[PDB]
């Protein structure tokens, strides 16, 4: 259960979500399960659902131990309801252990399962603090920890498949240097943001509003989502750049494609975006600089595929700023929990040109606090 034999145990895409292969009780029963740093319970299917291909049948299971406890989740987007219980978990191409975790059985959803997704669960990677019902529900990463010899950090490198790896860091998936930036509060993984430039042009907004009023990592995201004020400077610096083109509204508000003839994406219209990092010294910053083949994510569809379509990956936010898989998708993402920082490196499979590359700089000198 080496590192090596990590390497490429994730599946998915920004749009639907990135999955490894786990096992649930004994005998083990086989799922694949959404791999969430925006959430921190282990909520798997446990009853049909016309989305769902298998679930967890708990009766199946004689390591499973019930605790008479409710869990009801509902939230702006849609809701999952369920019991709690703990059961033996395993993830076959990642650490060789075995553990003893909270499990949340799903057994009513709204809007929650998704179409041909291919996952049955989510795995919230993220802290006790934000656990349903409450912080007393141990996240599956803490029991891991806790019970086995497995270090207190995980890496993904997300492939517009992909990588988790358990416990550290594989050379392999990524090129240059690592740059951290600290976890400001152990909840969601949240950071901060002290700069954006739009093709090396400052929004010239003070910090905060980068960050109003969180701003997270979040792997079961899509999108790069920002706070309205800096959302509309966003596109109105990416207008006036593309402006040789005119898209309608609809496209701008991510809900409608934008289509070109197939291997005719205009990329050189649209501009890199910066997103400057704290760093883990006073004033200094990094910077991550995402390319329109990041921002601009595909939608597969056999029936547009004469042309290649895309929708606008930039959505407002009225929760904080959300760096979601299509940021994370240029990097190798390492959750340092035990030195309690994010690290960011150029992904060897991130999406780039001839022209432009994805890239992970610093160190940058700004002589305020940016935090809410
Ligand atoms: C890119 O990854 C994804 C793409 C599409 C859907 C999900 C997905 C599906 C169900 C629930 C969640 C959930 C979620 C997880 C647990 N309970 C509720 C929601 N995971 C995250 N990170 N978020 C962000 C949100 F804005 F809150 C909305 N919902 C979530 C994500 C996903 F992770």
């Amino acid at each position: 259960g080496s590192f090596v034999e990590m390497v490429d145990n994730l599946r998915g895409k920004s749009g639907q979500g990135y999955y490894v292969e786990m096992t649930v009780g004994s005998p083990p029963q086989t799922l694949n399960i959404l791999v969430d740093t925006g959430s921190s319970n282990f909520a798997v299917g446990a009853a049909p659902h016309p989305f769902l291909h298998r679930y967890y049948q708990r009766q199946l299971s004689s390591t499973y131990r019930d605790l008479r406890k409710g869990v009801y989740v509902p939230y702006t987007q849609g809701k999952w309801e369920g019991e709690l219980g703990t059961d033996l978990v395993s993830i076959p191409h990642g650490p060789n252990v075995t553990v003893r975790a909270n499990i949340a059985a799903i057994t009513e959803s709204d809007k929650f399962f998704i179409n041909g997704s291919n996952w049955e669960g989510i795995l919230g990677l993220a802290y006790a603090e934000i656990a349903r019902p409450d912080d007393s529900l141990e996240p599956f990463f803490d029991s891991l920890v806790k019970q086995t010899h497995v270090p207190n950090l995980f890496s993904l490198q997300l492939c517009g498949g992909g990588s988790m790896i358990i416990g550290g860091i594989d050379h392999s998936l990524y090129t240059g240097s690592l740059w951290y930036t600290p976890i400001r509060r152990e909840w969601y993984y949240e950071v901060i943001i002290v700069r954006v430039e739009i093709n090396g042009q400052d929004l010239k907004m003070d910090c905060k509003e980068y960050n109003y009023d969180k701003s997270i990592v979040d792997s079961g995201t899509t999108n790069l989502r920002l706070p309205k004020k800096v959302f509309e400077a966003a596109v109105k610096s990416i207008k006036a750049a593309s402006s040789t083109e005119k898209f309608p509204d609809g496209f701008w508000l991510g809900e409608q494609l934008v289509c070109w003839q197939a291997g005719t994406t205009p990329w050189n219209i649209f501009p890199v975006i910066s997103l400057y990092l704290m760093g883990e010294v006073t004033n200094q910053s990094f910077r991550i600089t995402i390319l329109p083949q990041q921002y601009l994510r595909p939608v597969e569809d056999v029936a547009t595929s004469q042309d290649d379509c895309y929708k606008f990956a930039i959505s407002q936010s009225s929760t904080g700023t959300v760096m979601g898989a299509v940021i994370m998708e240029g990097f190798y993402v390492v959750f340092d929990r035990a030195r309690k920082r994010i690290g960011f490196a150029v992904s060897a499979c991130h999406v780039h040109d001839e022209f432009r590359t994805a890239a992970v700089e610093g160190p940058f000198v700004t002589l305020e606090d940016c935090g809410y």
